[PDB]
């Protein structure tokens, strides 16, 4: 079905790039589902987990505590499903490996796999910035794992031309 992303460059049959702002483009699409690039304690201090969580105005967080208290850690690789806020319907929470806490890049492809439940969703590269993987590295696993619509936004232009140029 036809949506409203716009502006996206076409890596695959699934799979789309822009370079932008996750939380501009959110607000203007309002999509079904964000992801947030997150930790396992929901702790929403910096990257694009801080940028979402100053968009809500907190209030991320604040249920973000919540589901904490009540359920416990995610695993690295996992996933939860909470409010988008003002930001979407839903915010798919998926915790990629953290290569500057010593995890494991192997976790990154279950990590996309959490995509697959979802028919459309608007997504950072997972590890990439402040967790410290490889982003033309999460591109490749990210085109290799989800088989469900992907539109990816890329914050820095640099990196956005650096992605496009090296896809095979």
């Amino acid at each position: 079905m036809v949506n409203s992303f716009s502006g996206y460059l076409k890596l695959t049959d699934n799979v789309y790039i822009k370079n932008a702002d996750i939380v501009e483009e959110a607000k203007k699409v309002k999509p079904t589902v964000v992801v947030n690039a997150a930790n396992v304690y929901l702790k929403h201090g910096g990257g694009v987990a801080g940028a979402l969580n100053k968009a809500t105005n907190n209030a991320m967080q604040v249920e973000s505590d919540d589901y904490i208290a009540t359920n416990g850690p995610l695993k690295v690789g996992g996933s939860c499903v909470l409010s988008g806020h003002n930001l979407a319907k839903h915010c798919l929470h998926v915790v990629g490996p953290n290569v500057n806490k010593g995890e494991d890049i192997q976790l990154l492809k279950s990590a996309y796999e959490n995509f697959n439940q979802h028919e459309v969703l608007l997504a950072p590269l997972l590890s990439a910035g402040i967790f410290g993987a490889d982003p033309i590295h999460s591109l490749r696993v990210c085109v290799d794992t989800v088989r469900t619509n992907v539109y990816l936004a890329v914050f820095d232009k640099n990196l956005y031309d650096k992605l496009v140029s090296s896809f095979l």
